[PDB]
């Protein structure tokens, strides 16, 4: 029965497989979490440059209201399409550097809808094995061959598009790594792909705005132009929503062919509006100090870790993993820090690999110097 079998999958959990209940909070975003009615350090954000309360990024959301009303009355094929969606397509198509742009509610929203919409059971996907949910999952629920590639192994992946394929190849991939924090290789990838006739696509969730000139991403930083970009604005742009950054064919293709993209619901103007002053301030002289300063405070930190018992990741990233080792360490040091002030949570096996417990911590603009200080303090004293 229905509820046999869901019965039966929530009982059979092991401690360690078991998700949390989820915490409430009064404010999660950015330098401090707030918690009942405590105060935090936050190292678990995703607003890498501290614009959730930019004070410019909230007057827009708050005017284009005033002007615009909030739901959008529907979808872009029909009365959905506002002179500001536009204006943002434009914008972000010119400051990435390709031909079009169109918007989305989501990078779950995105992906799927690039993923549905060209891919056929005869194409197949290479996606790298630690590829994000939202990338993933859109290329588990398509008719299409998935086959995935060690993590930035790029020969694996050769090897991978050299398979005979009945139709065509699309190669997937992150510009940053939600886990480690790491970079993928653009470069090399883009030259494989290219090779075996493929085309290439990058979620750069966790460096767009964050790192390059302007802020632009991942891809920008490598000198890579791949046949499809996908930026999403729920972390360092501090809003929600994503976009598809494409050819002017590629962009028609989807225009017609994309259900996704034809029949969901556009987002409220007043959104778009706030993601357009977003964008400014992240291309702005502003936004260089803020990328600026979050340099710094990584450097802080990882120069802070050397002198204590964890290892660092490969990362240049916000997300900086502490890696810890064992299992119950870890807990025991994720709850000790919440308990000193410093909101962190602990991963471990399987979600990483055996051995390799951690702290997932992240960094912001919005932090200061004595946060990290406070931080490293107080790993010092438990670690």
């Amino acid at each position: 029965s229905w509820q046999e079998k869901i019965n039966a999958a929530l009982d059979a959990r092991r401690a360690a497989d078991a998700l949390r209940r989820r915490y409430p909070v009064a404010q999660g975003a950015g330098r401090w979490l707030v918690a009942d009615d405590r105060q935090y350090l936050n190292f678990s954000s995703n607003d890498y440059l501290g614009l959730s309360h930019h004070p410019q990024i909230i007057r827009a959301w708050q005017q284009g209201a005033e002007q615009f009303g909030i739901g959008s009355g529907g979808s872009g094929h029909v009365s959905g399409y506002s002179v500001v969606h536009q204006a943002l397509e434009e914008e972000l198509a010119e400051w990435l550097g390709y031909s079009r742009a169109l918007l989305f509610i989501s990078g779950f929203a995105a992906n799927q809808a690039v993923i549905a919409a060209m891919m056929a059971k005869e194409d197949r996907i290479a996606a790298d094995r630690l590829s994000h949910a939202s990338l993933l999952e859109a290329a588990s629920l398509s008719p299409s061959q998935l086959r995935r590639f060690a993590h930035n192994d790029v020969t694996h992946l050769a090897r991978l598009l050299a398979s005979p394929c009945p139709g065509q190849q699309m190669v997937v991939t992150e510009g940053v790594f939600s886990m480690d924090g790491d970079s993928a290789p653009l470069a090399e990838i883009q030259q494989v792909t290219q090779q075996h006739n493929g085309w290439l696509m990058v979620d750069d969730a966790h460096g767009t705005g964050v790192i390059g000139e302007q802020g632009r991403g991942s891809c920008w930083l490598q000198k890579v132009k791949p046949e499809l970009l996908v930026v999403t604005f729920g972390k360092g742009f501090g809003v929600s929503g994503a976009a598809v950054l494409c050819s002017s064919t590629v962009a028609d293709y989807l225009l017609q062919f994309a259900r996704h993209l034809i029949y969901s619901t556009s987002m409220p103007p007043a959104q778009a509006q706030a993601l357009r002053a977003s964008l400014a301030v992240i291309r702005s002289d502003e936004g260089d100090a803020r990328r600026e300063k979050l340099a710094a405070l990584i450097t802080r930190f990882r120069a802070g870790v050397q002198d204590l018992p964890f290892t660092l990741a490969d990362s240049c990233s916000a997300i900086q993993p502490l890696i810890v080792g064992d299992n119950s360490r870890a807990l025991q040091l994720a709850e000790k820090l919440r308990q000193q002030g410093c909101w962190v949570t602990a991963i471990r096996p399987p979600t990483v690999p055996a051995g390799t417990a951690r702290l997932r911590l992240t960094l912001t603009a919005a932090h200061e110097m004595q946060d990290i200080d406070r931080l490293l303090e107080v790993l010092h004293g438990n670690g």
